[PDB]
């Protein structure tokens, strides 16, 4: 038997490595591939996947992974491996992420997004082969979030003799658009904006795998998704329209998960065009909206209200004093003193799609758009397909953008260096275009240190400054949903990283 799983999105790649989108994440990486370890969503301890064990040096500077034996990597149409996974395969991985003499480095875009943002190069300095089955990593500093990051689902392991074949006919372009991966299903097709097929991997080291099929629908409107489901031309639908949740919860043979998740929905404002450069215009912007009124009309009374860019479950959490307050009264009177009185227009970008930190980013764009015209700003919604869009943002187009992260991994760096940090302004992150080193230097120095006290009062410190400053307004923090038939089981919703069908199965 199979599984339908309806997608939100065309997948970008099928490389993890060069996109933080989780439409396409949620399709490619724990599917296709492994990573040297994970998080356990329970514990936050790291578990082992392609790395039997790890170690860190004293000076925190060095560290080695010991890696399993018996790995294969997968047979394809395209592809037939002369020898299993070992530290060759890992070095070439990691290594086309930094160096520039790496044959892949430069192949296709260039870009890759997490690990620039994260700023990979001023950390790994190289990776040794200290034995087919063990590599040690040597770093410029420590970072406290080095481990978090190899664990991340854009860590996972490529294969350096699939790669090495194709760079002998000079068809390095086939190697993200033709995966090879050691995960437990193995690519059989794809069809732009169609389809993709994806076949047990009868192989796979862990664990037999349960389905023989795997199908990822491609189903943009949300909508429509909820209608594949109730006819059961699919098996399993992506974040479900929560104006849909109360059909789905009626329907017998239909499981709906909720579950808690590190995720923030903001609001964020180019910080480099007037007049969303001038502080006092961002804070006469936020004290006009009516945020109760999106808790219930957008989030259905199902988030929760953001006290931080940080989700109250994060351990660095902390709720900020000052965070504002809807007053258009106050809005009114700020925006006067910035100089406009009689207003100006602006762009509010909303996603097409619903994402776990907003399930509507149009209706919230409308409800902002009648409480903005209240002060004479006068918005225009613009909207574009998924990964348009993401590619537009990175650009910086945008006046303000309603978007967000759900983050791949417990550590709150992932919410900070990802987002609001210089160097993610410079690799097409960074919605606020914000580049302010002062709190750059705050991510470094909670990352100089492994003491979680320690941390936690730069991360204090960071958030105080993104409610002075407000680069961006964080809004609320979602539930995680997934609907699917009750015939499916074994289904993984965690509260942080990519969607897993590793353990997918039927009846």
């Amino acid at each position: 038997q199979g599984l339908v799983y309806c997608a939100e999105a065309n997948p970008v790649s099928f490389n993890p490595q060069v996109t933080t989108t989780g439409s396409t994440i949620d399709i490619i990486a724990n599917q296709l591939y492994d990573r040297l370890i994970s998080i356990d969503p329970v514990t936050a301890e790291f578990k082992s996947e392609l790395a039997t064990d790890w170690k860190i040096s004293k000076d925190g500077k060095s560290v080695t992974f010991t890696l399993r034996k018996g790995v294969k990597f997968h047979t394809t149409a395209y592809f037939t491996p002369t020898r299993e996974f070992n530290a060759d395969d890992v070095i070439f991985t990691f290594s086309r992420l930094f160096d520039v003499y790496n044959p892949y480095h430069f192949v296709g875009d260039a870009n890759y997004p997490y690990f620039q943002s994260v700023g990979i190069d001023q950390l790994i300095r190289k990776i040794v082969r200290v034995s087919d089955h063990q590599v040690r990593f040597e770093l410029f500093n420590a970072e406290s979030s080095f481990l978090a990051n190899m664990a991340t689902d854009f860590a996972v392991v490529l294969s350096k003799e699939y790669a090495m074949a194709l760079k002998a006919n000079n068809q390095e372009n086939l190697f993200d658009q033709y995966p090879v991966g050691t995960g437990p299903y193995i690519y059989k097709e794809y069809r732009r904006d169609h389809l993709v097929r994806f076949y047990k991997n009868a192989d796979y080291w862990k664990h037999e795998v349960a389905l023989e099929q795997l199908v990822y629908d491609i189903t943009p409107n949300g909508t429509t998704r909820i209608a594949k489901i109730l006819t059961k031309e699919c098996d399993v639908t992506a974040h479900p329209s929560s104006a849909q949740l109360s059909i789905l919860a009626q329907r017998d043979d239909i499981n709906v998960e909720r579950e808690t998740n590190l995720n923030i929905g903001y609001w964020a404002f180019n910080t480099e065009r007037p007049p969303f450069d001038n502080l006092k215009v961002r804070q006469a912007l936020v004290h006009a909206i009516d945020i109760e009124k999106i808790m219930q009309a957008v989030y259905y009374g199902n988030g929760l209200r953001a006290r931080s860019i940080l989700p109250p479950t994060s351990w660095a959490f902390e709720p900020q004093k000052n965070m504002p307050i809807f007053d258009p009264q106050l809005a009114k009177k700020l925006l006067t003193e910035a100089g406009y009185e009689k207003g100006f227009d602006m762009s509010i970008w909303a996603m097409p799609v619903s994402r776990i930190y907003n399930p509507n980013a149009r209706k919230m764009a409308e409800l902002m758009q009648s409480d903005l015209r209240k002060i004479g700003v006068n918005v225009n919604i613009v909207e574009y397909e998924w990964n348009t869009f993401i590619q537009r943002i990175g650009e910086h187009r945008h006046d303000s953008v309603l978007l967000g992260w759900a983050a791949d991994t417990p550590d709150p760096d992932n919410f900070f260096s990802p987002l609001l940090s210089c160097t993610a302004t410079f690799s097409g992150k960074n919605p606020a275009n914000w580049c302010n080193p002062e709190f750059d230097l705050l991510l470094t120095k909670a990352l100089d240190t492994t003491d979680l006290n320690l941390r936690k009062q730069y991360y204090d410190a960071a958030q105080s400054m993104i409610i002075e400053q407000l680069p961006l307004y964080p809004i609320a923090h979602g539930m995680r949903f997934q609907a699917s038939s009750a015939d499916v089981e074994g289904i993984t919703l965690g509260p942080f990283g990519a969607i897993s069908l590793a353990n997918a199965r039927k009846k």
